[PDB]
Order: C-alpha cells, then structure tokens, then sequence
C-alpha cells in the first residue's frame, strides 16, 4: 500500500548523470577535506566511507578516489579501506559492480587495500553498524521521498509538487521531507565513528524560494498529455503519476537542529546554497547544436524520472508497452526544448555535518 | 572476454528449487554453530563478521546465520554489532538476496535487531574482504563452481559433467582448475579470516568411490538436450558448445593444499567428513508413490541450478524469449524421463571445518 519511487534506469545513467556529476564537484572538495582531517579508528582497524544512494556507482567513483587518497597520506599503506554503497533493494546492484569492476577510474583499480561492498536497504533506517563510519557521502538522493504521503492528493501535473496549484499537496509533501530527514539524520548519527563527517549535497529551493528547472517542468507535464491526447497513455494512468521529489529550502535542513544547533549528536559544520553552472546551456552557447541541447536535457529526465513515471502504467515494467512509453517521452521532452533553448536553474544544497 | 565463466543461479526460481541443497547442508550447520561458540571476535566498535560466499538469492542463508548470531548472542551483549557480508559474482541478482532479507519471516534481520546485511559481488578466487576481518566463514554449494572453463579444453561430449567424460584431456584440464581454484579460495580466505577463526565449507564431492552421483539425472539432462536437438529445438553447434564447469572434489582433492604438514597458507583442516545426503525427493515418492511430483523436483533443481551455464551458450541472447522456451522446455524434458522411472541418487557432500592460525 506503501507507494515509493522506482530507482534510476540501470541502462542509461551512468551515460545520462553528467548534469549531476558537475552539480556535486564542490561538495568533492569539502569530502576530501572532510578526509584530511577526521579522526580516524584505532590501529590497523578498516576505516568505512558511506555513500548513500550509488545507483550504478558512476558519479561515486571521483567522491570515493578523493577521500581515498587522502586517507592514504594519513595511514599505512596496507590498511583496510571499505566503501559501503548504499541503495534501495530494487537498485541495479549488477551495474555497480560491473561499474567498480570495469571501469579504469575506479578505486579498486588505483588502491589495492580498498573494498567495495553494497547494502540494498532504504537509508531511512539504520543499515550500517553504529559508530563504525568514518566518512560519509550523499549526492543526488535524499530529495527521494521514502513514499508519495499517505493521504497526499494526486499531482495534476504530475512531475514536481513544487509547481502544484494544490496547497494540500504540497504540505504533505513538506511534512514527509522533513521526516524524511529527521530520519535520515538520526541513523547517520548513529553510523557515523564520534568525530565522523557526512557530507550532503541534494536538491535545494534558491534564495527566493524557487525549485528550478522551469523549462524542463512545461515540457516534460506538456509531453506528458501529448501522449494521453494522442491516446497512447489512458487518463487513469496519467493521474497516477507523480514524482516523489523534494527540493529543500536552508530552513528546512536547519529544521532539527533548530532548538540549539544539535541532532541526535550531529551539527552543521557547513552549508552552502548554490545554483550549478548549467553546462547544457553553456555548450549551446559554444556550438549553436539545438538538438542536442534537447537531447541532453531530456536524457537527464529520463534515466532519473522516468522509471517512477513508468510505474504507474497498466502493463508490468518489464513490458514493451513500457519501454515505448519512456522513448516516446524522451523523444517528445527532447524535441520542444530542442525548439526553443534556454538557460534554467539547478539549485543545489551542500552540507558537511559532523558527529561529536 | 575469452575466459569463459559460468552463469548464476536462475534468481526467478532458485529459492523454490534449493530444498535438495538445504538438506544436505543441514550437517554443516551444527559445525557452524559450533564454531561461532568460540572463534575469537573483533575489538572496539568493530562488527563481528560472518560472510557468506556464494549466496545466490540467500534462501539457503538464513538457516546458517541465525544458527551462528544466535550462538554469539550468549557470550555478547545484544547491542553488539554483528555484519553478515554475503558474497557472489557480480551478476548475481543481489534485489533477489535483499528481498529475501527483508520479506522472509525467517531472515536474521527479523530475529536479531543488532545484526545487518552487506553484498559483495566479487568472485571469491580474489580477496574480498579486508584482511583479518571474518570471524566466522560459511560456504555451501559454491566451491564446485570452477571459476572458468579451463583454458583449452577440449568440448564435453555430453556436456554436463566432465566427471561423465569419455575424455582424459578433459577430465585432467578440469581436474587442474579445480585443484588451483582450490588453492586460490583457501589462500585468499585464509587473509580474510582472522586469526583463530573458522570457515565451514560443504560441497559437491566424489563419493568412496569416486563416483559423482546423480547418475539417473545425468542420463535424463544428457536424453533431453539430444531430444532437443532432434526436434530442432537447439542447434547441433549450440550444444556442442555447452559445459557445466562443475566438478566435485575427493577427499585427497580437499587435503591436496594441506599435505603432508597440514598446514595451507595459515589455514588447516580441523575436521572433514564425506557423506552421502538423504535422497529426499525418493524418500517422498516411496511415500506417496507420486511420480510426477518426484520428476518435477529433481527438474527444478536442476533447472535453478544448471539451465543458466547452459542457456548461455545459445545464439540469441539469454534475455531472448527462445532462452526462456528452452529453459522451460529441458526442464519437463528431464521431468518426464525421471518420472518415468523413479530411482535413488547418490549426492555426495564433504563438510570441512578450516582453522587459522
Ligand atoms: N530511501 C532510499 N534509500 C536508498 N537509496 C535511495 C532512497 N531513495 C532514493 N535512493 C537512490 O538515490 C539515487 C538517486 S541518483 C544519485 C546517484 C549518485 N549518488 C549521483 O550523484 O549521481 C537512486 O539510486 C535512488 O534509488
Ligand atoms: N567465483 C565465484 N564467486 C562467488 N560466487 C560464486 C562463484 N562461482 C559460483 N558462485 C555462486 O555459488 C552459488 C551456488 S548456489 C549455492 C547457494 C547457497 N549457498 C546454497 O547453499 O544453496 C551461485 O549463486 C553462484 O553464482
Ligand atoms: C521539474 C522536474 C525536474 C526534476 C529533476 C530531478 C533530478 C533527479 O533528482 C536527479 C537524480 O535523482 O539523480
Ligand atoms: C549430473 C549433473 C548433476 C549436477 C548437479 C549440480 C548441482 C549444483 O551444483 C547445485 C548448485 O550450484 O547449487
């Protein structure tokens, strides 16, 4: 009965995640610092990282490399590092050990005491043994609802709360986010070693208040009834649909800490609210190429939203009726930004948190 | 890649189709639960770890772990961490293993609110674990997996058991692989362990004399897949191309590292036992004299089991329909000839509990 969000196109992200490769690069530096400086376990004791939402582990391999190679200026060069990836059980765990496997940039390929293990639980529960985390890193995940609220009305838009017209829909998405983070706060805090850090970056509302993606958002609800209006999607499945994100205000992550500045033993070292350099624009700027601009955008639509959108369908997911329902959206989301480029913003939240 | 590796097991099916192997590793639970009762524990906030190498779906897990937590529970406090690092290739269906974990009454994370779970897809013949780190290791029905057809063999004539082969290069060049797959396992479990700990480990094994076993259903795999072929169902060039890298080990094959000092890259063979397992799917139809029912079990099994290393040499894709239809074909084949006469098996099992240093 528990509705929750379906994870990332195994097929496509780690070829369509470049948006959120560059969005995460400062929050790289404060990891690494982060790194240079935390109190580390006892004697020859394995000093853990986390990373909390792998997907397919692509956009982790440059987080875990930097915190790596600083750990190695500090300890002997035999001693244990291992990197737990964290996920929800539905995640493609096969593409992440492909990814630590295959790929040349991996860290099992350039430090030859380091280890990988994956742990298939949602991280709004403890999935880690308290106190045994040195460092942790969480990029692109937490806006994930654990689940549309209960209760919560349908989207008439479909793919974002924030640019709902329903006020009853947006503060029961509001209350679930904040939930959502006390909970994600309180088991870190215990995971985290005492002295531990865990840097964050995840979706944020800008200084006025606003989510971003404004163009994405028109083309993706308009490609949406394209497809009911051409009758390829039945109107029942449309108004299922609904994306369980949410961008979070600085308040907002502030919220449990609020009363004196602590959480279930964790502060706020540093934040930081930002609007990533929209490299999609950019490149149009440079080369003029219409299409793909829209094909890049849309491809950062599709392996992120899509499966969740594919969910509400009649068929199965495995299903060929799925399979052209997310080309079709992809090709139509790809062609009315294509048509008319323009910049957009991406606002981003970077956290360091620190355990006492 | 030129090296030719086998496949996992079918997830969509294994839990159901793995009862054969639950009861034959039922003896080595007791040894497990044993070794948990002293095996010397890791300090400070460190996990005690078990790990798990070959966990498929982990249908098969549950059973041995909770035997061990439970056994650690009466000399730790209860808010002592305990880690269960469950291993396998990385093709594995690892959704299946966190599943199982969490919508199976009798997983460990039900039983114990202390205890956690972690997945490595990583062949076992490499470390994968940091050194010094395992209390306690626990391996059923993997070992007999060779981590490659061997270099250069020659094509099993009858393709499902080299044991079966007509072929000395054969059965030598498996033989070989077998023997320094052997070596690698122990060398590496051997760093992973920590000193004084304990890994059990149950297997495919030549019986007394050295015989395989599964002799009826050999015949049955060997009928069917020539059937299929006849009936133009698999192409002549696809099943020349089939093997089943398995082979199951002797007693002087399991002591083989060890000899004559005892001694294998820090580890020694503290007790080792060869047996026979009850052939449940016969003790059921001397019961109920269900022929049917008899067929089907023993064609699941094999199908979980076998059917992916041998779907994996057709043409199309094994994500094609015409994968599926074969898959599901063999499968009453083998059901229809095994239930047609029903007969015994021998399915020889070697339990060994390993000690470091
Ligand atoms: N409750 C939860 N527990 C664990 N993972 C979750 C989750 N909710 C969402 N996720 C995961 O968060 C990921 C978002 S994609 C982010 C991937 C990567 N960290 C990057 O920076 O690109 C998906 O894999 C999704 O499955
Ligand atoms: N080199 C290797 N590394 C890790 N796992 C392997 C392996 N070769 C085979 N396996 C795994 O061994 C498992 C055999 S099935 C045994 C499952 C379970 N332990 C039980 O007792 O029923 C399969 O999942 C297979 O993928
Ligand atoms: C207006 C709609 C734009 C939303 C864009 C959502 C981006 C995803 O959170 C990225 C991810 O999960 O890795
Ligand atoms: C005649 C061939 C019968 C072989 C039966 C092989 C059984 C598999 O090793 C079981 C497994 O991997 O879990």
């Amino acid at each position: 009965v528990v509705v929750r969000p379906a994870p990332m196109e195994s097929a496509t992200y780690s070829q369509s995640s470049r948006l959120q490769a560059a969005g995460l690069s400062p929050a790289i530096t404060l990891f690494e610092k982060a790194a240079q400086t935390v109190p580390l376990p006892d004697a020859p004791q394995p000093v853990v990282i986390a990373d909390y939402g792998v997907a397919t582990g692509h956009n982790s391999l440059k987080p875990m490399m930097a915190a790596i190679n600083a750990l190695r200026r500090r300890i002997r060069e035999d001693r244990a590092i291992m990197v737990a990836h964290t996920d929800v059980p539905d995640n493609d765990f096969t593409a992440l050990f492909r990814t630590l496997a295959d790929d040349p940039d991996s860290y099992l390929h350039h430090d030859s005491a380091s280890f990988a293990s994956a742990v298939g639980r949602s991280f709004y529960t403890q999935i880690l043994p308290s106190n045994t985390v040195s460092l942790g890193w969480s990029s692109w995940a937490i806006q994930w609802l654990s689940r549309i609220p209960a209760g919560a009305p349908e989207l008439t838009d479909h793919v974002q709360v924030a640019y709902s017209k329903d006020e009853r829909a947006r503060a029961a998405y509001a209350h679930q986010a904040a939930t959502d983070w006390q909970d994600f706060l309180a088991f870190r805090g215990r995971e985290l070693c005492p002295g531990g850090r865990l840097v964050v970056l995840t979706m944020a509302l800008d200084e006025h208040g606003h989510f971003g993606y404004r163009p994405m958002n028109d083309a993706l609800v308009a490609a949406l009834n394209d497809q009911v209006r051409d009758g390829l999607l039945r109107p029942e499945e449309l108004r299922r649909m609904a994306i369980p994100v949410v961008a979070r205000a600085e308040k907002d992550l502030r919220a449990p800490f609020a009363p004196r500045g602590w959480f279930e033993g964790l502060t706020i070292e540093q934040l930081d609210v930002f609007n990533a350099e929209d490299r999609f624009w950019a490149a149009f700027q440079s080369d003029g190429d219409a299409e793909s601009f829209g094909a890049q955008w849309a491809g950062f639509a599709r392996a992120a939203l899509f499966p969740t959108l594919a969910a509400a369908l009649d068929c199965g997911t495995g299903d060929p009726r799925a399979t052209a329902f997310i080309e079709q959206l992809e090709a139509s989301v790809a062609d009315r930004l294509a048509s008319q480029p323009e910049p957009m913003r991406i606002p981003l939240a970077s956290l360091v948190l620190a355990k006492r």
